[PDB]
């Protein structure tokens, strides 16, 4: 099942769409500097492009750690990169009153790894009717996350990307399944599966072999995070590389 | 560390005590028939008691599962256990707004698992002075847990319970590691470790060895969600052998 | 089902035995030291023991460290162990040539984890009729031992000892699952199942094993397995909580 | 570090390898019929090939399923391969006294995952002087394999293979860490790393696993067949192909 967000149709068996971004928002400035890179270098490479980032880290290790900016302010920010750059941008919610003010502005609404479980914020990012990014809980196996699709389904909306982010191996140690890719596709019709390899590495060398080997195993886009995280400065030679496997996959029959 | 519920002693030192309930509240007197049972069987022993349910679950099997009976209704009902019983109750809160109000009924507040790291509902939680619950994420370590204590203690709270339910182990499956309660102990200030039994089989006979396994290693309590008598005579014989012995010198 | 090695009684539902020892044989001296230790202890506290030691280090940190004394001086130690103290011995075996020459001294004869699947290894242990301890691999899981037991009763030896190892967990690291215990009783026919402590590791590490000890023994097992006055502390916690599991109804 | 194998370059950052072939030998014409398929797929490709088998399988079903030809009369088979085919040869050794005999007739000898760290093998295998491919145990983590090959290193041989074939977990389950290939070629002297996507599934999914692992960079993919169906052999070699050609012909960034 494809899916179009605009102008971008995101699909299995579409060139790979980059979700790309940072880490939080810190300002306005230092986001639309950013930004004007990440769509700058995916549009000579042609390229689709989301752009990717939080108003508020609601999971840091202190009560007292910067949480970025915050709903009010990032949404005043979303509102900016999409009127200069005209791509469309994912930021992910905490809380079920939050879904529809933020699916008002923001394309792709995306549901925390860790909130998975939490039935009403399901339902709230359910009835906005825009569409959702799924991640693939550490702790789930690539053969329910049928159940979450499910209870969206249920809930009335389709519009689903499976975003896988690694599986836990023993303690504080993630490894991706290369296998859960197919799983997916084969028991959520063929929903659009993309890989968010920043937080399955929890290492410039390591992020290209594994965003290299999940594409391999063709996906509907790749995710991930730079700082000014991949250096911001190598995206272009990264991306370079995956459009080349991408291309290649791509072209071979299924 | 040592916390009284009323006048309950729990600790590590200390008999083990039960928390043992429903799954949600649906009215009164299905809730008082259920806590009968539990309050009758743990009397009859001597093993103290605290009445678990959820007033508004969030983490359901299906989406229209009831929730339970809501805030307003379910904090009547548990002030007529508290009355009816005379035990403490606890409830898990997955609101920050709700806190306050659930607080002033609940002798323990609990953070569900998946929560475990949202700083907002535990600043929220922190602030009402309660005895909290923490349970451990199946995807967090043992040596994690002092993170979290750490933010409670930063928001002003040091009444706090380190709730085991197991860990991922591979596809599906949770495993409980014997060796994690003692690494909780050691690192979080030997805060009472209780044994969420029921949770750590998520998605019998088998429960009684690994709730046994678990007592073994020197708990304050042991978490059911539901023979009864027969499993606590196992219980507690475990437990006062195990108590009555002086910590490895 | 119980097995009788000696005039020790090994079963699920019979006091614990205690399998201790030694890492790996290098001197007789040291050998009759470390035994008479054990004996000593188990003694005063009324626990059956059968001594561990292994004749040789199979994996060797370098290709030229010491690795035992061998079989030959090593089965010449445990006959002296044997005619000294009166009781019984167990060791590992690695190839299948070595086990009835292995098997004349030796009461028990032990399956590595790594070479459980070695069908080679299997027939020839089987064919001594000695008693057999299986140590189950790491990979596996506790139901799929019935594949193991299988084997030995295909060809012809009944006499089975299952002992847990822990699971791997991640890279470097294991985790002992307490349900396996019931799993193997129950899929294999309540064949003794023994714990080793030791080797299910990786007051300090002392306090961790017996919290390990200790909560396995709360399962309702046949024996525990090893490798100032630590043992004493340590076993007199074991015995009590063992005779407390074994007084109940199962 | 790359290691010649008769005609052949193995090198993670060469064309790769196909180490093909069989489970267990059964017989002689059965053999080379399946080794005349690999043949004829791998030279229409132009794809560089080590034909497999097991003449003598430690790991067994049942106590007395066939273990195989054995000793004597599986290097007799593989005489006939390398003089038919003008192809290297790889088979597994259990025992120190196998060593030799096999190392005379095969190009490569395998070190199973499980005997990994008994040293006696180690050395007697070592000492033969001939290619070795190490097989890595699932219970072990890619920064240990190092161990193994200073072991190997200290007997005097270092034509050392790296073999992936998947990790525990959970129960009687593996998953391939894509990230222990980079792991093992940094801490392991960059000796060639193959791939072994046959024992690493506990079909499409094989085809998938593939694809990943070689996406990383590696020397040689190792696979058995029917394990992959016969004819749909080439179908995938020419996937594997278009994807090798690709990451290869880029310079490492
Ligand atoms: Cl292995
Ligand atoms: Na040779």
């Amino acid at each position: 099942m494809d899916i179009k967000i605009n102008d971008i149709t995101l699909g299995n068996n579409s060139p790979f769409v980059l979700f790309g971004g940072i880490n939080v928002l810190e300002s306005l400035d230092s986001t639309l500097q950013t930004c004007a890179h990440y769509v700058e270098v995916t549009r000579k490479l042609g390229i689709p492009y989301i752009f990717k980032a939080s108003f508020d880290k609601a999971n840091r290790s202190s009560i007292h750690s910067y949480r970025g900016v915050g709903l009010e302010e990032g949404l005043k920010i979303f509102e900016k990169v999409k009127a200069e750059f005209g791509i469309p941008v994912i930021t992910d919610v905490h809380e079920p009153h939050q879904c529809q003010p933020v699916a008002e502005v923001c394309d792709v609404i995306q549901l925390p790894a860790f909130l998975a479980r939490q039935t009403d914020l399901v339902v709230a990012m359910a009835k906005t009717g825009n569409v959702v990014n799924i991640k693939k809980p550490q702790f789930l196996s690539p053969s329910q996350m049928k159940n979450i699709v499910e209870k969206f389904h249920e809930a009335g909306n389709g519009k689903l990307i499976l975003c896988e982010r690694g599986s836990s191996f023993g303690y504080d140690n993630l490894v991706v399944d290369m296998l859960g890719f197919g799983v997916m596709k084969q028991t959520c019709g063929n929903l659009p599966v993309i890989f968010d390899v920043t937080h399955s590495l929890a290492r410039r060398a390591q992020a290209l072999d594994l965003a290299l080997a999940g594409m391999a195993t063709r996906l509907a886009g790749l995710f991930l995070e730079s700082h000014p995280a991949l250096p911001l400065h190598l995206l272009e030679d990264f991306l370079i590389r995956i459009k080349a496997l991408d291309d290649l996959i791509k072209s071979q029959p299924i």
